[PDB]
Parts: structure tokens; C-alpha cells; sequence
């Protein structure tokens, strides 16, 4: 579909996250065009699951900790395409429990910007 | 236009940016649905303008100092429409020069993410 931007209302997306390593889980992600790569909960992994350290870069400064990498490709399906997005590899925020769907995702369903 | 997303090229636009402190100028600047706000180089801007304080939460986490308010509005024309964005306030980046154009822009555009 076509989603407006609006200032005073995130962009969201009602996304089923499955990192391969328990059950596919939905979550509400922020559709951002200035993020890189794609951004999901820790608390979608299990406990166990290795994952790397990872430095990371953004308006709140540079984090070392804060951000870890997946060790599996994250498999993401959209409400409208039957067809999963198939991430090498994606963020996973340890710290708050953020869900940000970047251009890496974007680009995979052929997302655009349109300015008139 | 119609701006593909990728994860390798940040989506950029030549905006020219007047802060009503000092003479227009343009510069590069991120497309950014992510952001609630558009950011703007201190660089803009007079030695001698008042600018207020203000916390941001981002990636990297909080910062009370790396971003100010303005305290007059900004005006931006982008290189295809000839009526030019104004935003009542928006935010500065007092260090690393970061230039983003937020969904406060965006909606003034008539901006929009497309998704198949
Ligand atoms: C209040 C701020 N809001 C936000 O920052 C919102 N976000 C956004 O607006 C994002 O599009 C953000 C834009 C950005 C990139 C680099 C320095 C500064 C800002 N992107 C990132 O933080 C992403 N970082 C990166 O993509 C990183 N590789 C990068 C380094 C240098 C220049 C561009 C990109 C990511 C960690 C989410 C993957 C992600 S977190 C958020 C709260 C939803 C502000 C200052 C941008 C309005």
C-alpha cells in the first residue's frame, strides 16, 4: 500500500518476525529509510543463540554493546506479499526492544520514497 | 521522483536550507521516514543565534547535548518544487553535521513510502 508521512505518527508495520530460532513472532516495526540495516527485539531470540558484537552508529552516538549481529539470516513476512524477506544478517537491538524495517528490507519487497 | 530504496545508497537530496540566521545554502541531506523531526547542521547558522536545549533518544542512545531546538522557523526548497517546506522548529546538530530531512518535511512535500 501507499503510507502517508505524518510527523506526529510513526510509520509502523505489522510484520512476523522469524529469526530460525524459536516460533515466527509479529511485531510492529518502524518503516525507516535512513536505517541500513534492519533492526529486531532480543526478545524474539532464545537465551541461547550466539550472537556477534557489532559497532554501531546513530543519532544518539556510537554503540558497542547496545546492537548485536544475528548469526542465521531473519526470514520477514509482510501482511500483502506471500513472498518472505530473507535478510543475510540484521541488527539486534539488546537495549530497548526495537523493531526498524531498513532499506536492506525495503529494497527486497521494492519499497520507494515517492516525492510528487 | 521516484526514489528506489538500498541498502548501499543512502537516499539523498540537494535541499536548499534557509535558517533565517545567515545567507540560504544548499546541502546534502538524508531522506529519513524514520525521522520525526528534520535535523540541520550547526554550520547553518550565525555564531550569534539562540538556540535551545534539548534531550534526543536515537540508535545510539540518549544525548542532552548534541542536539539543540531553533528558535526561529526554517525554510527548505527542494530542486523541484517551487514553494518552499517551513518548519516552526527543528532540530541542530551541534557536532558531526548530520543533514536529514524527517516526516516534518516529508508531509509538507506530499511525501510517501510506496510498498507493492
Ligand atoms: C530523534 C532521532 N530519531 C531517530 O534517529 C530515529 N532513527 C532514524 O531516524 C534512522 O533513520 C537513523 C538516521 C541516522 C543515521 C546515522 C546518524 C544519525 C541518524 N538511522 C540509524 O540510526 C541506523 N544507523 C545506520 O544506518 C548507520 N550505519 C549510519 C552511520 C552514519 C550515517 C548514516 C547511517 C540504524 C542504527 C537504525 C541501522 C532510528 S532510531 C529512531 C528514534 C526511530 C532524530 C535525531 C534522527 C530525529
Amino acid at each position: 500500500p501507499v503510507i502517508p508521512l505524518d510527523p506526529a505518527r510513526r510509520p509502523v508495520i505489522k510484520a512476523q518476525v522469524d529469526t530460525q530460532t524459536s516460533h515466527p513472532k509479529t511485531i510492529e516495526a518502524l518503516l525507516d529509510t535512513g536505517a541500513d540495516m534492519t533492526v529486531i527485539p532480543i526478545a524474539l531470540f532464545s537465551s541461547n543463540t550466539p550472537l556477534k558484537n557489532t559497532s554501531v552508529l546513530g543519532a544518539g552516538g556510537q554503540t558497542q554493546d547496545h546492537f548485536k549481529l544475528t548469526s542465521l539470516p531473519v526470514l520477514i513476512r509482510l501482511p500483502f506479499r506471500t513472498t518472505p524477506i530473507v535478510l543475510t544478517s540484521c541488527l539486534v537491538d539488546t537495549k530497548n526492544n526495537w523493531a526498524i524495517i531498513g532499506r536492506d528490507a525495503l529494497q527486497q519487497c521494492q519499497g520507494v520514497l515517492y516525492l510528487p
